């Protein structure tokens, strides 16, 4: 992963991740959990929520590369539910996205 | 609605909508809710969970009544994913799990 456009990135999250997942700082859980802070833990870990996949529950230490690799296959198991559209297939893609989650999650 | 049983209610609980809700007071939300004193507030209010279906974001006053009707329908809308089973289609089944959903959720 290499720096890219937060502002770019702001937009991929507001119109692929917003539906399901807040940033901001003791913002609520949704379908998915609140994300603020994502960096700084561990994954399955965010206070309030319980989690379902069993290698989030393993707890993976959260930085960029695990996140781009986590966000890279376009479906997502959305439990009790099915699959739901939460990659960015594209590197580019992922690069602004993180680069925005990374502020906007502090 | 009618009491039922809330033994079978309970396993109706666990094998139907616990993958998605808890029920003891304080615990986490997940891909839906925590529930836990549903039927002393409104629909759309649980602390810390951000909503997405218009009319749970009217606040609906949950009674048994209106909770029957909610679960009626097997299939429910879970946002950027699609549809779910979360109704019990059945009359007696909703009385069980509802007789133990007032217990439960205090
Ligand atoms: C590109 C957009 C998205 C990003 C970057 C993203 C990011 C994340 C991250 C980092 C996690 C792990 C959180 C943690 O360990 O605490 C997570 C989990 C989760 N996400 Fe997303 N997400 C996106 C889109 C979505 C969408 C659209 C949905 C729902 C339709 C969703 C639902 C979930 C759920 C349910 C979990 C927890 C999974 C489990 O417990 O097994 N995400 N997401
Ligand atoms: C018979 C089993 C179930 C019961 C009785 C039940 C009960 C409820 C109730 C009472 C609400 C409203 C909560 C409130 O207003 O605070 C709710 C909302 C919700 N339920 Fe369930 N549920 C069941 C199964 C499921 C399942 C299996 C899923 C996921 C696959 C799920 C996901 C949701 C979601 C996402 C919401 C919030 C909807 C929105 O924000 O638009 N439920 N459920």
């Amino acid at each position: 992963f290499k720096a890219g456009s937060a502002k770019k990135g702001a937009t991929l999250f507001k119109t692929r991740c917003l539906q399901c997942h807040t940033v901001e700082k003791g913002g609520p859980h949704k379908v998915g959990p609140n994300l603020h802070g994502i960096f700084g833990r561990h994954s399955g870990q965010a206070e309030g929520y319980s989690y379902t996949d069993a290698n989030i529950k393993k707890n993976v230490l959260w930085d960029e590369n695990n996140m781009s690799e986590y966000l890279t296959n376009p479906a997502k198991y959305i439990p009790g539910c099915g699959m739901a559209f939460g990659g960015l297939k594209k590197e580019k893609d992922r690069n602004d996205l993180i680069t925005y989650l990374k502020k906007a999650s502090e």
